[PDB]
């Protein structure tokens, strides 16, 4: 009933399923009693109401997928597979569309083909998708004098007061959008978009028309010839038709992640899983060792990652390892270094040494974005490439596994600067400069060479 | 906002759709200008706004799955596969939960094992799920004097006036629930719920504890032995770990179906319109007016479609459906869904089949043994309608191509456990029917 | 030369063998210095010359197939596969032809389908073929007063003195015939004769025209339905197109077996000796002297081996065989082949099984229902020995691991069609036995 | 009973199977009434006796294999697969040993891996093995004053009179040796020797230790990376474990090839097949258009090839096409050019044009040996490579398919001259210089480059 230009969709009040068990609830309550940074400031009663809704909705992922990912990540940890993680820096509800989702899935796949060939081993494909709807902020008041935008799960991007109020109905809107995206993602990956031959064709079309193309023709051709070799040998080409794309996001809004907790079915044992995603990580600003995010990560069975910035000490890294991998399950923990290209060569070696000596097997993954940011906020492609380069140099020097990358990207032709010639044009992100389709593929070729190198 | 128990969606600055090929536009407007039975009566302007929202959401299904289905249904049409369709008579937002969905997916898969074994050919598995949120009514006002319940996509089940107001915001709720359900059925089918060995284990648990169990032990053991045979022969079994479950519902609310249209990139001779609210949809008895909106809408979409055929069907009208809906003679584009009562199917269906077979088109003949037979149905009349249906086809040499059944995973009933519709067979009776029909397929 | 109906092979400038690892040499000479029963009596010098020829020919089988077999037999030993061994009682050079070989391969495969279905687990298929050219005799002189026929590897079947002279040149003829037969069984099994669907079709033709057919229709149909189930589930079926048929014979003529030894490149802890005249060989009742050449020879080769156990077997001797021949406790290296008469198997076999099971070694228990029961055998006593054998294992909780049977593709019998041995079951009776044993496996 | 050093093995006289049918026999008799060049000169009665023996022995190959090869050759003819044919120039009974047979099968496989990768399409693998026991001679009396050696099927290599008498018992000895070799070949190819990963390892070991190695490191590495790509993608690696190696030889001794004729089983129709081999070809000296070899080829259903030398006219080639492919079955006929590297660029184009205009699809295959022969008879590697090079140049100029190679080789480290530095050392052939293991693999790398080229 609006003169508004807004439809109001009623949130159906549906009877609840039985509660989670008690031991697990006591554990959980004790974890969530810890202080949590960067939480939305909506009322408790509204929060509980919205949580209750989410407690009975169909999950975004199911436990047995997560168990599967855990096994695949174990191989990454042991130096036999490589982790590729990429997607929007922030999803918006506005752009949570087929074209945009297709675009990101295809950019990620395109990268995966090149990395799989370059690494010469399987690539675990993890999208920042289907829930990356919440972000920290350091500042309470933005350049316009407004409450900061904290992502669509918390408030709206529009530069006005009303949009910036923290509204917990966005938890439900968030769930609907994540669920819908994930449905699309499963559909696309199982019905042809993730066909290897098709994906590499896009790679050839890139090499043929990009101004940088010439640089990557040899490797592109070599991949092509790899592929044809497979037909030529008459392989059962079934596993070439589909690919698995896992969902991930920063676990930031605890009202959301706790509402999406589920207990798996007996057949070992039933465990607590966060079914909002397949894997989640904890950001720089919320990884307080005695805070609720880390404690939450302790209780869930999903694989998890922690972002490690320039202030990290090898001692604190070791504590993360002891809190988050208390059973020595290889690949249950990923430590994600993001330090800046100027710093990674010095800062990372001691951390790796100290963590390796623990006997635990973590995944070392490089986030070359969140360390290299300087009208618009932009990042230089060269400094991005160089951080991955240094990251590889650390591991090669130490005999450890450079296990993957974490990268912020899109399928759109946006405008980061320096792929081939680069901002006022197409700066579309609701956050950080998002390394357009062409740059992420270039990075993939450059990292492939670091792997053959 | 939360305070008001609503999610507020702004419509201005929503991603729009590109313009249709002039000609699809024209054809689609022409189809929808025709009269449409059983439509909700909410205001145009509110409907438009809701449609505009759905025009920008992720689809429930994608074109290439629907194209894959079409090929699988072509095998059925040709007498080389069998179609099993089943699920809730009506889904409700209140039961759109992980256990309820698991249960239905399980029940369906359990049927499919038994049917696959008894048919000796693949079974195309289509659930009534992720959209079966709208039903027709013969009366406007019900037994309590209220505006009839028409399914959660239109109004609410509660017995009060305000709950029965037609609410367009239910288009968007219906979408969210559908796509959430679809996400789950894809996850489950691809990650272990659809493992053949696990599914038959439940059949074995049913045979061993149902009071009917005895009756079906022999067949259940034979199936078990057939499965073990597969390991014994070392046949490579990724294909035994997953199954495909396609989504379907009655295409009833044209405001919903039209908003979920999308255009393919093309490839068999140009761009097509696909209804991406489902993989396949059918048109019911009360909306199949030959020059009505629903039939004409079915003509403009690429999806496979079916049409329910009741006791007053003539062979001539059946032929007209076939010529309108299968104008290119694509096997399996059209399913004729017979629902006639077990007392009538033996007499009424043969002439229809003969006339239609003489057109040279290859439809799927599917038996809906429910909608012809508290409101309850006798199991024996249901089984008997499928039995009569099988006799017709045996007599004529035609393919008895499938069944369409209304069921659940729940232990439903009579005052005991009656749960938004006509009476499902419960999970047990579904399985039992599957066993019974597998004997029809063997005999 | 042709004029003399001979092929002339020069021995000087023949490719020699490299020297054995000193230690295999020593062990092999020690084994062969032991006394050997049932050996041909031809001159040393002629034997040596023939051996020298065989030392340089292509092997009949290669080490890695024998290693593959060992792994498949380990599954049998563990109660997870079943061993079917069968073929001519004695091959003859005169029947070593494409139709006769096809027939036997067919009959064996036909049995294997039925057994695979009835066992509900893989069947390891081992033919008596490509070398079963030597037999023991209890008498030196036969009913006609002639030196007994001992198989075409030693002398001729014709009833005359010159034909019964032991002729060492038969070692080389035996090799040529064996390797020619093996070539054919590999070709046939890999190129369509071993297609599961084609093989069951013959079973279906048997059920439909044998006068016994009625008896086996139910099972044959169940199998057929099990097969169709496999297509129906879309399971990928290269594995349904081919089968492995392993070669075996009684290791009897030590001049032959020793000349066909070859040395592996190694890999489980050094180089081994493999008898490449076959994949697997067994030692008969009359040559299994515990401190004799044959047993000691079996100890020096890597192949899987079996030993025939007759009515006078003690549990203690059985244990000694097991400790000598399976000294490393490798499941499936050793097959104990029980052959006791149907009147005796129920009493004599349990104690043997118990004692041997208590050693913690895992042998394969195989039933040879022939050699314990014109010289003819009653089908009913044969079936009954396998039946008794199954009862023993059911009673003890042990695996009834397989059968060893003497058969053919030919329509043999009694004065009508008697064809170099004891009476085979003919092709029909083999199949019938397979059906009968598959019921034992199901029941 | 010898003071001789010879064992005499009796040839068992075994009852016969039913005869071939009559139509097919009349056809056959009329074919064999034609004159035949280069036949052994043993008596007719001895010949018939030995033929009768061979008529009932188990066949060397079976019809359904041959049908399969026909289909695979159809794809070669249509430009979608590549034919590799190689082995001993002449097999001997002496060397018909496991080591030697393993050696040749592995050399052929090693070639196939490189060619399969370079061609980017399947390679049909055809050995000169299991019957290549007979050769033509131009001269009646050799340099020693003896009747020429005509191969082990006909007489013996030893420089003495008695050995050189043509003895038809060698038909049976030939059959036994061919049968035994073929048995080995099936065993090896089905049980691990033909495993792709294993074979390429030998290729890497070659690249690492050959003095030419350095030349081929890039391609070798690129293949390796192709292979690892296959694991990395998780392909059903079953078709990587085994390979098909067909048997072939020159059909020269008609007493042999006719004795090995068999009629296939009904299920189209039963046909005459020569089961001494999978495919056979007719040499330069026996391809008289109205002779028995060509007529024999007409009656059998096997795929066949004809060698085409420098005297070939495009007209005569067309006649071969019309006699031997009268039903237009693609790949039933292979025309095998062997012209010399100095001549192939001029002589071959007109032949191809004239044959292409017939509408038939033959396979064009290059025999770069039998045209480049000059104490010992040797061939220069460079002239061998150059003929293949020219052969490719003809087809590239004409838009036709360069369909394969036919090459004489071995697994032995023999001494041809010029792989890396090359005769008195290891000249072991009973015929023409046989291009040792290392040279044939080098040729394979060089031809691979012609295919990517
Ligand atoms: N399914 C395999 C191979 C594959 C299919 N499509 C892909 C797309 C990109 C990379 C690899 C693939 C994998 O995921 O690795
Ligand atoms: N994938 C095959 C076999 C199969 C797997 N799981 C199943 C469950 C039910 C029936 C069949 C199956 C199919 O869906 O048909
Ligand atoms: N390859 C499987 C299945 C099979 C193929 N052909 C067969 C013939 C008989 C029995 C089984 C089979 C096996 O040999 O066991
Ligand atoms: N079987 C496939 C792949 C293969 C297996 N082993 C090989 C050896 C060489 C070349 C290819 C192969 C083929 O023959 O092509
Ligand atoms: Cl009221
Ligand atoms: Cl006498
Ligand atoms: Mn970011
Ligand atoms: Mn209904
Ligand atoms: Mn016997
Ligand atoms: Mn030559």
């Amino acid at each position: 009933g609006a003169m508004n230009w807004t439809v109001d969709i009623p949130i159906d009040q549906l009877p609840s399923l039985p509660p989670l068990p008690t031991d697990l609830r006591t554990r959980l309550d004790a974890a969530l009693a810890k202080p949590a940074a960067q939480q939305p400031t909506w009322p408790a009663d509204q929060a509980l109401a919205m949580r209750t809704v989410l407690e009975s909705v169909p999950p975004v992922t199911v436990p047995s997928e997560i168990v599967r990912l855990q096994e695949q990540l174990a191989q990454v940890a042991k130096g036999e597979a490589f982790l590729l993680q990429g997607g929007d820096c922030a999803e918006t509800f506005m752009d949570n569309t087929e074209p945009h989702i297709r675009g990101n899935v295809r950019a990620l796949l395109q990268m995966a083909v090149v990395l799989t060939y370059g690494a010469s081993m399987p690539v675990v494909k993890v999208a920042r998708i289907a829930g990356q709807y919440a972000k920290p902020r350091s500042a309470d008041i933005d350049a316009l004098g407004l409450r900061s935008y904290r992502g669509d799960m918390i408030n709206g991007f529009a530069p006005d007061a009303a949009a910036r109020e923290h509204d917990p109905s966005r938890l439900v809107r968030a769930y609907a959008n994540a669920s819908a995206a994930m449905n699309l993602v499963r559909a696309l990956t199982s019905s042809g978009l993730a066909s290897l031959h098709l994906v590499h064709d896009w790679n050839r079309e890139f090499v043929r028309t990009s101004p940088a193309g010439a640089r990557y023709e040899a490797l592109a051709t070599e991949i092509d010839r790899g592929l044809r070799f497979m037909s030529a040998c008459g392989v059962a080409d079934r596993n070439l038709q589909t690919a698995e794309i896992y969902a991930s996001h920063e676990a930031l809004v605890l009202d959301y992640e706790r509402a999406m907790l589920r207990l798996s079915d007996g057949d070992g044992e039933p465990q607590l899983f966060d079914l909002s995603a397949h894997t989640v990580w904890i950001g720089e600003r919320t990884r307080q060792i005695d805070g609720a995010h880390i404690a939450f990560a302790q209780v869930i069975a999903n694989p998890v990652g922690v972002k490690l910035g320039p202030n990290m000490t090898p001692e604190l890294a070791v504590e993360y390892v002891e809190r988050l991998d208390p059973h020595n399950k290889p690949g249950r923990l990923t430590l994600v270094s993001r330090m800046g290209n100027h710093k990674v060569r010095d800062l990372l070696p001691p951390i790796v040494e100290k963590v390796q000596a623990t006997g635990h097997q973590v995944i070392w993954q490089c986030d070359p974005m969140h360390g290299n940011t300087h009208g618009f906020k932009t990042r230089h492609f060269d400094r991005i490439v160089d951080e991955v380069q240094g990251f590889f140099e650390v591991h090669r020097a130490l005999g450890t596994h450079p296990g993957g990358i974490h990268v912020e990207i899109t399928g759109e032709n946006v405008t980061l600067g320096g792929a081939q010639d680069i901002l006022a044009g197409r700066y579309e992100t609701a956050c950080d400069p998002r390394l357009n389709t062409q740059q992420s593929l270039e990075l993939a070729f450059l990292v492939a060479e670091m792997l053959r190198d």
